[PDB]
């Protein structure tokens, strides 16, 4: 029912639009604070903070959530262990950015529950497309 | 029915691999062997190319294709400059990837006939399955 | 006879000047004030704006001008669009700084009248200064 | 008569390949062997080194040279040591790349021949052609 | 039977001397060649490479080592790359030193079948010295 | 029977949690608090101390142990200025983590009674391990 | 009569002590404010400031100094420009810290007054203090 | 009477062309033989050694100086045992810089008989010359 999004990137910063344009709840989170502002009207709850502190984690009332996406992209070793203590605080269903097959495999071990490759899967969902006209 | 992809990464590899298997004859291009060689197995044909080079471009007899995908990435300039070529040789589709905002404005304005932002688009869909996570009855 | 120079940067600035200096009209523009203003005792206007703004190209009337010099820097695309833009509207003359050889071939395709190098350009007058001390009697 | 140049990126690259194209002999240096490989055809003596150590400057046969382009860019110390190495080896004719007005302030003080900002000479010139112009 | 010590640091250092010492085999591999070489002498076999490349782990031919000790340290990510490929090439001993509380889940989770934090275990072997003396 | 710990890093720390957990009575010491309170639980005594300066270590009348730790890290002379005036106070036994060569044969020269290298001993422990896989009739 | 340092370093910050102690005025000025509020209580006016940027200089009433000592060390570029811009200010006694022999030279051609190498000079000084103890 | 320094760096060097200039022997000594080489003709003697080196100390016959200054650079530890170790040889007088505050009441209580601290030294030398221009009648 609730849904968290940490990592504003070019893909968790669109996930969290949508989420909002269809009218629903919202806790953006990101280090940086010119992102956090740059989504503060796009979201419910705009935060800066560190995914890969517990603390700043739980000051973050993040155990509140069903869903928590993990969209840091570039820094491989954040999102892994963001997604670790995550699924230590016990977090239902977290889904991961994947930068590659082996950040994917540590993921899939760390326990995550959706692991989401971007760019794959729009090719795949493109390649559909494709067809799907003559 | 004629399909090409030029730029064999992320996105342009995972296209011509899902074509692929659903059967779909497939021209798959790119610079460097190792992607083109890793792509033959999986393309009806996999050539070596630039597709900045026009010359190139029609050894590929590229114009005999309906739908022209290009997937370059990093070299904003290459992938203009490509769909600027090929949108000379009259190609009836061209889908261009983006990578950003200006991007997106010139390639449109270049004549593209559908342009694709990976990572926001795939962004909307994920959102729109946590969304029927609520709104949808389940 | 009219002039107008988008991007005032060390080449565009420094055209800019020169013009003022021989006493032809100018009309400087860029995104930041600090420069609009720096240029404004050397203009016969300086308004500050986005040229890739299709909008804020009207505002500034930009079609009653022969000749405008995109010297926009660092963004590439922002170049390109602009000369994109400002090609919509007819403009007679458009001459742009390139950043690249990919660029110098979209620009080329683009419809650009003329594109400078800097760095180029004025590597080969330097060359021939130097020539000239050995070709040239002296 | 004998010219030189060190530093082959965009403007001393160019310089390199015009005095080539109009026949004259040129010594080309830069440091990361790319370069220097890269302009081997296009000049008549293309070299590996370091501007900055006196003694690749003196196994270059530097003074030997009348007039030598110092084109290197970026690194604004880089470039001011070496013109300064080269007013000491008393070379009659140095020609130095300024990146700013105080980069060319010191380069007058150590003792530069002629000072040249690529970019702003080039608009000025530029400026001239458009007036040449109607 | 076989050892194989990737990583040497002063950790894995001291564990190819030893092993050496004892009149054992072992295999010492590390990316600078600097190390590759200090070692040469107290190793059966020195080899410059990167343990989180699987090409150069095969050609290594780390699959014919029953122990292979990963004492990558500082760098966490290669540390966990490295021991995730190790698990797929099939490796029946692989040792791990871990840096952290953290970078130890993972490993457990990736499958290392011994997790080692060289000051904490030396610090309770050394509190037990203690004890043994008054 | 007197044990005191200095330095409560992975090494230090991990000392005093053994011989807390055998029943031991040990006397943590280190400079910030939040390292003095996370053993506060684990020491029969965790005070906030800079070991270099000899009056704070009057104050924790360190004189009356026979066995002091010296586990102090990164910064090497502040573990040999420890060491130095621990042994000026005629401490039985000093025990210290040597960072490396030069600072082992220091601290020889400077009188400490034992001195432990953690990464370089438990890999030879470590080796005796693997060792014993072979060696032993296993 | 009135003394400002920039670059509150070793050298510097010892300079600006001294003063002190011998109770004259003096105007600190350094660019992290670490330093700047370390010498507070030192000095007589601490400044957090950039000596590069000829602003913060006429703000900092630089010109308002008789001696002015540049005490920048690592950064020869900073303390370069930051002497050259002093000059051009006007200030009447300049004595900079020179890195080596050729940031030496240079900052003789900006136009430094006084050039000091304070490792070299104590050399010095100590080899005489070795001298007038038999 | 007899000078020797170790370390011939800015200070060690510049100490060891003075006592040259003014006529006195000094045995100079460094590490690396470019550093050993340059100084050959400043002064009675210049050898390659590693001060840290016990035999290598012995080999030069250091014993028979009575002034020894260490001026060893960067590694600390280098320069504290190689003063714990000509402090074993019973040299009369050995001067040492100091890195910084811990080196100094280390070298302090190793028994140096005098500490330099170079740019803090000179930095009061020239806060002297700063306040004759004032305090003195000029
Ligand atoms: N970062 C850049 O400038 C560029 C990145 N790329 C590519 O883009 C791809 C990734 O795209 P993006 O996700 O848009 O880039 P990204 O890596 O910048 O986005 C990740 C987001 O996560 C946030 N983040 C990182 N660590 C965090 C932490 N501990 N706690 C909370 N938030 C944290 C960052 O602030 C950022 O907004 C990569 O493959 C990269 O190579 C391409 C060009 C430029
Ligand atoms: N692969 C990398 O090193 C980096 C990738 N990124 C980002 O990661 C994201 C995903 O990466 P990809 O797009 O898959 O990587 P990519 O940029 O390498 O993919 C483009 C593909 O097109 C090919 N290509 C490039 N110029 C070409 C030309 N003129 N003619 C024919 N083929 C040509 C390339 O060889 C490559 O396989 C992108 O948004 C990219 O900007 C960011 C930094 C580095
Ligand atoms: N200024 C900088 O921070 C850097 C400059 N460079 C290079 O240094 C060289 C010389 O620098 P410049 O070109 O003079 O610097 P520049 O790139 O800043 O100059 C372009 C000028 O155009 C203006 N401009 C940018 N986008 C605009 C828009 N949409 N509408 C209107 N005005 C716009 C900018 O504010 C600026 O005054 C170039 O080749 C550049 O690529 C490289 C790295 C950094
Ligand atoms: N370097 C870059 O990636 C970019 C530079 N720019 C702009 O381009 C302008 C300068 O253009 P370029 O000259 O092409 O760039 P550049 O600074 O790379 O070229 C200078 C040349 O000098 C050589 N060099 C440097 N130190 C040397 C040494 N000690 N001995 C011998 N050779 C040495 C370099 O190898 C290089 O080829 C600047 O205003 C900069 O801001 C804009 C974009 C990218
Ligand atoms: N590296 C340094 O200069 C210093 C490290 N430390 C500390 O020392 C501890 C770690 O000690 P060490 O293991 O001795 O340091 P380390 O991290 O340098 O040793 C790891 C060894 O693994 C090798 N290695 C790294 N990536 C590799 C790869 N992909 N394939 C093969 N070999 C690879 C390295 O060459 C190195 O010899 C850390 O907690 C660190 O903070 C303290 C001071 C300095
Ligand atoms: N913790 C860090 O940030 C880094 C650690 N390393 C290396 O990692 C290895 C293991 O780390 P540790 O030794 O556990 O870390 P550490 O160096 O922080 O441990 C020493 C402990 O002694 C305390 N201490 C320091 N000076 C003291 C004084 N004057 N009086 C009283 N207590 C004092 C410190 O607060 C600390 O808890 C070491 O070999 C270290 O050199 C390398 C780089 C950074
Ligand atoms: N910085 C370091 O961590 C170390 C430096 N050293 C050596 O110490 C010598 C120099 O000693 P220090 O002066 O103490 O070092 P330093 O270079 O850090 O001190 C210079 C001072 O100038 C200030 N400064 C720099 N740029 C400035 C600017 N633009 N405006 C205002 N203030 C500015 C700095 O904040 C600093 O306090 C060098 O020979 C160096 O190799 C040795 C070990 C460490
Ligand atoms: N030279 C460099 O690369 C750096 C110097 N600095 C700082 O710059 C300042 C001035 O530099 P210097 O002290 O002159 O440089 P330095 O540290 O190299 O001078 C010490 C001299 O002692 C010699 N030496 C070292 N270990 C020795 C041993 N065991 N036996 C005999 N000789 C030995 C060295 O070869 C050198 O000639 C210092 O405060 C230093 O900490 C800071 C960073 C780097």
């Amino acid at each position: 029912k609730q849904f968290a999004v940490i990592g504003l990137g070019r893909f968790g910063g669109s996930i969290v639009k949508e989420l909002h344009r269809m009218g629903h709840e919202v806790l953006a989170v990101d280090i940086n604070e010119e992102k956090v502002n740059a989504y503060a009207s796009y979201a419910t709850h705009a935060v800066i903070a560190n995914a890969t502190e517990e603390n700043e984690l739980l000051s973050l009332g993040i155990r509140n959530f069903e869903y928590v996406i993990v969209a840091i992209g570039a820094n491989i070793q954040a999102s892994t262990l963001t997604t670790l203590l995550l699924k230590e605080l016990d977090i239902p269903n977290i889904w991961v950015k994947a930068q590659n097959y082996y950040h994917h495999k540590v993921l899939e071990k760390i326990g995550a529950d959706r692991i989401i490759h971007p760019e794959k899967d729009m090719g795949v969902k493109i390649a559909q497309s494709l067809s799907d006209e003559n």
